[PDB]
C-alpha cells in the first residue's frame, strides 16, 4: 500500500542538522521532513565503515550476527534484508546508487567479476541507476552535458587548484551537475513512470569525501565558524589514551579526504581541519537542497501523503574531533547519525523528537512491522513504529550498542602491530546518557563519564572509584551478547505435534 | 587410512573412572584404553541436556554458535559435522544408537515424521542399528531371545519390585541382554563385515537412567561406599544461593531416574540418593565390561593397532551433589566428563594424562587434523593432536568454557517464573583451577573460589574483596564472546585478485 523511499547520504554526522540546534549547519529540507515527521536525536550506526555499516542497515543485524567486519568481508547469502522482504510484500525494490555488499563467495564461479569487489548490489534490489566508486555513469552523463573533460575522476579537482590541496574553489561541474543532482534526477524520471505502490532506495555518496563542492556551497561557510572540536590539546596526548588510537591516527591519509591528497592527514593543522569542515558543511547543504527537490517531485506526482520516507546515513564522520578524519574506532563522532522518518500513515507522532537510543539495526524491523512483513530470520533491532504512533515501545533498550572490527585479512597489519589473531581485532561499545564503556577483545578497556567529560578525553577505566561502574557495564554488555545470539532456530521447538515457534 | 571409533556413553561423570583415583568406581577397560592412550582429566561438555551437548560434540561448536538450546531446538542444516567431514575423507560414517539431532525444519514437509522429535539422526551418518527412547529394536531382540514379557519398557522394573521405587534387584533381562550388550553385539557383527578403513559411532544410553541394572552390577556397590557429596547442609540452604536453583531443584521428578517414579526427587533422602549412586556405580561397571568386549573384538579382527578410539560422554550427572539428580545448571558435576583417546598413530603420547582444560568442542577439530579433513565452517574447539603427540599446543585455553540455556518454547514456564524473554533464559561459565564465574543473561552472577571452596557452596560475587576477581572474569568472558563469533566468512576478504582467506 504505501510507497517506500529509503534515502541514505554517506558519512553524515547526526549533530549536523539545523533541526537539532547546530550553530553553523543549515538543513532546511531535512527540517521540513522532521516538521511533519519523527526525528531521532540519539541514532547510532551498527558499525563502520560503509560495507559493515550498510549490512546493519539492510539486514537489521548487529555485526556480531551479520559478520561483515571490513569493506570486503562477505555477507552470508542466508540473511534476509529489506529488499528481499519488500518483494514478499509485492514491491519491486529499486536501487539508485550503491549498497556496498560483498557477495557470499561460496558456490560462485572463481572467474565471476562479483568476487573482485565489495561494491556489489544487495540481493533483492533491481538496479535502476548504478553508481560505484569509479563513477563512470556520472562521468558519461557529464560528457552528454558538454563536459569532454569528464573522462576521469580528476574532474573533482577544483578549477586551477593544486591536486591534493584543500581548496575553496569550485570544480568544473555545477551544483546541478554533482552525483547527488544526477541520482536525484534519475529517481525523479523513474518516479514519473510509477503507476502502482513503489519501493525505492536512493543512496547518495555526498557528504562523503573528496571534500570539494560547486558554487555556492564551497564558500557558504567560514572555516572560523562551527562548534568546538572534541579533542585533546595535541595529537600525541590523544593517541596516548589507547593503543588503537596510537596505531590508527598516524595511518590516516590525505588521499582519503582530498582528491589527489598525498601523505599523512597528521600534517594538516587545526586551521586546515577547520577549512575542510567548512567545505563538509557546504556539502551537507548541497544534499539537503537535492532532498527539497525530491520532496517537491513527490508532491508534484501526488505521492507525498502515500510515501513512507526514511532519511538516514550509514556511519558518520569524525571531522576534526579527536584529531581524526573519517570513520571507525569508538568515538561518538563516527557513529552518531541522522534519522528522520516521515510516515503519513501515523500523523499522531508528527513534529515529535525521540531521545531514546535507536540503531541502524532498527530500520529493517520497522519496515517489517509497518508493511506487514515477517523476516525470515532473527533480527537485532526493534520496530520504531511505536515511536511513529506517538508512544514508546515496551522493553526498549536503555543504551546504544555498536561494534567495530579492525582485522586485516589481506595484509595482516593490525594483527602484526598488536600481536593479535584476526578474531581479537575488535571492540564493542555500550553507551548511555552517563557512560561509554568500550571493551576490546585483546586491548585494554575504555570508560568515559559523559556527565563530567562529554568530549571523551579522560579514560577512567583504571580509576578505583569507577570499578563498580566498569563492572556494571561489563556485565550489561555480557547480557547484550547472550540475548543477541542468533534466535532464528532457537525460538523453535520440535514437539509431538510438530514444530512450535515463538515470536520475538 | 585409520579406522575411527567414536564411543559415547550418556550421563557419565568425569570423576567416575578408577584411572583418575575414584575410591569406589571400577573401570578396568577404560583404564586399559588409557594405559595405551591419552586420558583428559579436565574435560568439559559444551552444554546440557543431550541434544544441546551432542550438537557441541558433533559440530565442534559452542552453543553460542550451534544455537541448540534445548532438547527439541533445531540444528541448522548449514553446519558441518564429524560425519559429513568423514564422507569427504572417503569413509561411510556408521551409527549404532543415537545422535539426538532435531533436524532443521526449514523447507521440510510439515507432515514429515522427522519434525515430531529431537531424536533424529545427525546428517552424514548411515544408520546400522538405531535405538531411540522407545527402545522397540532392543525389545524385539529380547523377544527373539525368549522374553515374551518384553512388549514394553516395563521390562526395566526389577523382578518383584514396586514400580517407581529404588531397587537393587535385577530386571528380567541378563547382563548380556542390556541395551549396551545389544548395541555392542550389533557393532561386533558389523565390524566382521569390514574389508576397508571404517568409521563408526557407538552411542550407548547407559549409565543414563532409569537406574536399574542386572546381576552382578546391581549389588556390586554398597550405598554407604562412595565419596562425600558436594552439597549444602540442606536443600533449602542449597536453593537459597541462586534463583535458578530455587526454581529448578523442586521440579526434578522421580520418573526421570527410576522407571515408574512418581512425584518430586526432593522426597528422596540422603540414604535414597546413596542407594541410587550404588546402582549408578554398577551401571558404569556394566558399560565398562562391554567396552572390554569391544576392545577384544577389535584385537580378534586385527583392527586394534589401526583404530583411533575416542571414548567420552555427552554430559555428566549430578548424582546427589547440590541435592540434585541429572544434568543442567552450572555445577561441575553436570559438565565434567571422561575423555580417553587411543591413537596407535602417536605412540609418543601413550600412558599420558592431560591436565589442560579440554572441551567436547575439540573432538571435531581433532578428527579434522588427524584425518586431514578441512571443516566447511568456523569451529570453536581446537585440535588435541599436539597432546596425543606427547606435547602441548601453543595458545591453548586457560579456562573451561560452557553454556546452559533453560528457555521453554513449548510451555514458557521458566520465562513466566523469572519474568524473562526466552533469549535471557541462559548462563555462560568460565572455570579455571581457582575460580568459577557464572554469568546469567537475566539473573544475578555467581563467583566460586575453588581454592577455598572446591564444593561450590559459597557465592562470593557480592563480596567487595572479590570485586576485581569478578571484573577480571567478566572481561575475560567478554573476550571469549568476541573471539568465538562466527568466522566462517569473516576470515575472507574480497580483493581485486578475488577472495583471500585466513586459516584459523
Ligand atoms: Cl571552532
Ligand atoms: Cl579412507
Ligand atoms: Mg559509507
Ligand atoms: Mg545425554
Amino acid at each position: 500500500r504505501p510507497n517506500v523511499l529509503l534515502i541514505s547520504a554517506d558519512q553524515w554526522r547526526g549533530d549536523c542538522l539545523s533541526a537539532v540546534g547546530h550553530a553553523s549547519v543549515k538543513t532546511p529540507n531535512v527540517d521540513a521532513l522532521a516538521q511533519d515527521g519523527v526525528l531521532f536525536t540519539r541514532h547510532f550506526a551498527g558499525t563502520a565503515p560503509a560495507s559493515p555499516a550498510r549490512a546493519t542497515l539492510y539486514t537489521g543485524l548487529y555485526q556480531m550476527n551479520h559478520r561483515v567486519c571490513r569493506n570486503g568481508s562477505p555477507l552470508d547469502a542466508r540473511f534476509d534484508n529489506l529488499a528481499l522482504a519488500a518483494r514478499r510484500g509485492g514491491y519491486d525494490p529499486t536501487l539508485f546508487g550503491y549498497t556496498d555488499t560483498a557477495p557470499d563467495p561460496r558456490g560462485m564461479d572463481p572467474n565471476d567479476p562479483h568476487l573482485t569487489t565489495y561494491e556489489g548490489v544487495l540481493p533483492g534490489f533491481s538496479a535502476r541507476q548504478l553508481l560505484p566508486e569509479h563513477e563512470k555513469q556520472w562521468l558519461s552523463w557529464l560528457r552528454s552535458r558538454g563536459h569532454p573533460e569528464a573522462t576521469s575522476r580528476d574532474i573533482h579537482i577544483p578549477v586551477g587548484a593544486t591536486p591534493g590541496e584543500i581548496s575553496d574553489v569550485a570544480p568544473a561541474y555545477s551544483k546541478d551537475e554533482t552525483q547527488t543532482a544526477f541520482l536525484a534526477g534519475e529517481f525523479i524520471r523513474w518516479l514519473g513512470e510509477q503507476d502502482a505502490p513503489w519501493f525505492a532506495h536512493v543512496s547518495f555518496l555526498r557528504p562523503h569525501p573528496p571534500f570539494s563542492v560547486p558554487e555556492p556551497y564551497n564558500r557558504m561557510f567560514t572555516p572560523s565558524d562551527g562548534p568546538a572540536f572534541a579533542r585533546a590539546a595535541n595529537r600525541e596526548a590523544e593517541q596516548a589514551v589507547h593503543p588503537l588510537l596510537a596505531f590508527a591516527l598516524p595511518l590516516i591519509g590525505k588521499d582519503s579526504f582530498i582528491y589527489g591528497g598525498e601523505g599523512s592527514a597528521s600534517d594538516w593543522t587545526s586551521e586546515d581541519l577547520s577549512a575542510i569542515r567548512a567545505i563538509y558543511y557546504g556539502m551537507i547543504a548541497e544534499v539537503d537542497t537535492q532532498l527539497g527537490r525530491i520532496w517537491q517531485a513527490l508532491k508534484n506526482v501526488g505521492a507525498w501523503d502515500d510515501t513512507l520516507i526514511i532519511f538516514t546515513s550509514d556511519h558518520a564522520e569524525m571531522m576534526g574531533d579527536h584529531w581524526m578524519l573519517g570513520k571507525g574506532g569508538f568515538f561518538d563522532g563516527s557513529y552518531h547519525v541522522p534519522l528522520v522518518i516521515r510516515d503519513p500513515g501515523h500523523p499522531g507522532g508528527a513534529g515529535r523528537q525521540v531521545e531514546r537510543f535507536t540503531s541502524a539495526a532498527d530500520i529493517f524491523p520497522t519496515l517489517c512491522d509497518r508493511l506487514g512483513l515477517v523476516p525470515d530470520n532473527h533480527l537485532d533491532g526493534g520496530t520504531l513504529v511505536p515511536f511513529l504512533e506517538g508512544g514508546e515501545p515496551e522493553g526498549w533498550r536503555d543504551a546504544a550498542f555498536w561494534e567495530f572490527d579492525f582485522r586485516d585479512i589481506a595484509k595482516g597489519e593490525a594483527e602484526r602491530h598488536f600481536g593479535l589473531k584476526s578474531n581479537a581485532c575488535n571492540l564493542a561499545v555500550i553507551r548511555d546518557e552517563r557512560f561509554k564503556y568500550v571493551h576490546f577483545a585483546g586491548l585494554p578497556p575504555l570508560l568515559y563519564d559523559l556527565a563530567k567529560d562529554p568530549m571523551e578525553l579522560t579514560n577512567v577505566a583504571a580509576d578505583a572509584d569507577y570499578a563498580a561502574v566498569r563492572l556494571g557495564y561489563a556485565e550489561k554488555l555480557l547480557s547484550l551478547r547472550a540475548q543477541h545470539l542468533d534466535q532464528t532456530l532457537a525460538y523453535t521447538e520440535l514437539t509431538e505435534k510438530g514444530p512450535v515457534s515463538r515470536r520475538p
